[PDB]
């Protein structure tokens, strides 16, 4: 379950060629146009993809995501912008990434997730916004980066997975960026909420 | 709920226009002149507002605060300056902020807070200083920023909340900086300490 | 609580004037020549002092300490340098400091400390080395500094406390650097180990 | 348990002389050519050595490792590259290293390690890759570095330990870089998995 070639050479260079990158952009960090919700290892997850269009070192790279909404407190205070962080692994250190080929960032929709109670229908009807961020510092250029994007509820594709971008050649790996934004539908995905899923699971565990 | 327009565009540009920022001199990181103490979601909180009025984003930003006072140890040792950390979310990572429009930083006055035993009258009589800090990197460079301010006990407004600065236009959001330092009164705010409120919550149950 | 003058002005200027700073140095971060062991609120602590003579603030400053020794594993492996981290607050974030006036860094000698079993007599006959480090970015240039020093066991003053350096004037605070390295002696300090202290406290209550 | 001389002088200078660094292909050489698996204090450990960069001395330094492989989820999804972080002390802060002389980084193969079930023969039949990373800031600058290397399963030497590189002289310590990549064999090393070593205690 590893390809023929090494992914990282002994000298630290990655053994990867990027193809179909398009026009050499000034910002080389990029997020997928859509986010997805799908099952992974028995858990309902929100995911989004991030990549570096070139072979630079993003040092001390890490990701965050926040749900953006207004809120009224119990005291009647109006909060125009409540920025609610969504768990992508801060507390265990797995928000920190080693970015070579595009990575799918994963938020598990568990009881602590803002999305725990949302079914496909709920999302279809909703108006919320998730901002996603990738920060680190590019080694060669000494530039601290904060790549930002946003998914509105209508840009999250319930029941989709990303197309593979990373392929093995005999001597190296290629990343096909023509597949970066591409997704496919998984009809087998539950349409109900993570909460419903956990209830249906307990009922069968007995 | 959400305004009509997106806050952050797909290309990462923040959909926000700043108004009433004033002269050149004022295009920096800034803290509100006052801090406030008020209830939020059934908890008494110390809050203060921070903003960025420059053209450049502050990357990997995070906040701290410390109460400054002298202290005598039980051994009789005089400590001229004790810098007692005030919890604004370090342990869960919520001290890390994504700073676009001005943010109200929140210290919950819980059992571990230096302010747990203090009522409005205690703050009135007190002379401590709370130093506030905002740090981060200048986007697209290797440079750093540290913004420092402080609030004397007499600059903390018990039973106040900040005026909103963030308003919805049809295609974008505006930040009105003329409201940044402004507050309103909440006469409803309890005048006792967070400890006392924690007790009045047993006398209920 | 507090002096007449604020310590930090609204504009972030610190209201401090430094006097008796040797003058014109290489290395403007400095550690006290000695470390001390003394009681602080019922607990035996190892302390050392750090100062900032820069023209600038030290941004994202934080401290560490390590005990340096060789050791042999149970398998017979010789480790020429085992670097044993000494707790100065990492786990709650209080290893992070806002360094204006000299700060006394405190290591509580508790059950998890390498020094838990060491009495004044033990230290008098010991040969270990404790390296102390202060890291951060110079505000003006983002230069990352790592200020390092070292205390051999014989450079630790059992039963000493630092002389105050920070004094109140009418409108400002003065930091007298002629007192930076100075200590005074506290004859009342127990001579036994932190573990002995914990046992006696236990015996007293039971 | 301490040499005659101090390792760090009062002024912060480290009392270490580096020798036999060579015209070495890279002055960028940071990681040992091989990783090892061996017992250390009754635990089976995966280890590898890292030195500081000769010409870019790194501070605020810290290490990471990941196991790289493909996997299929239970839903049938093919993941070309799963990057599973390997514990080297993040949670307690001991992933942060004060890197003067070459340090042997230690991943304890416990119940939570991806290697927990692998015996010497399992590693022989394996094709996985372990990426190792060192990051820090170049001392006295605002510049940053990420140094990488990699160990294929067949580059991990079961039952080996590194040769010492750090040596006491009278007034200082020398780091003999001629021994950096060298190992010795410990025939005494158990050949079973860390799971099996645990399930006999
Ligand atoms: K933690």
């Amino acid at each position: 379950s590893h390809g023929r070639s090494r992914f990282v050479k002994k000298d630290g260079h990655c053994n990867v060629q990027f193809i179909n990158v398009g026009e050499k952009r000034n910002e080389t960090l990029v997020f997928s146009h859509n986010a997805v919700i799908a099952m992974r290892d028995g858990k309902l997850c929100l995911m989004w993809r991030v990549g570096n269009l070139q072979k630079s070192h993003l040092v001390e790279a890490h990701v965050r995501a926040q749900l953006l909404k207004s809120r009224i407190t119990s005291e009647g205070e109006y909060i125009p912008l409540d920025q609610i962080d969504i768990n992508v692994g801060f507390d265990s250190g797995i928000d920190r990434i080693f970015l070579v080929s595009p990575i799918t960032i994963v938020h598990e929709i568990d009881e602590d997730s803002p999305l725990y109670d949302l079914s496909k229908q709920d999302i279809d009807n909703a108006d919320f916004e998730i901002v996603v961020i990738l920060e680190g510092m590019v080694e060669a250029t000494a530039m601290t980066k904060q790549c930002r994007s946003s998914y509105l509820a209508n840009e999250i594709l319930w029941g989709h997975r990303y197309e593979p971008v990373l392929f093995e050649e005999k001597h190296y790996y290629k990343v096909d960026y023509s597949r970066f934004h591409k997704t496919y539908e998984v009809p087998n995905t539950p349409l109900c909420s993570a909460r419903d899923l956990a209830e249906k699971k307990y009922i069968l565990s007995n």
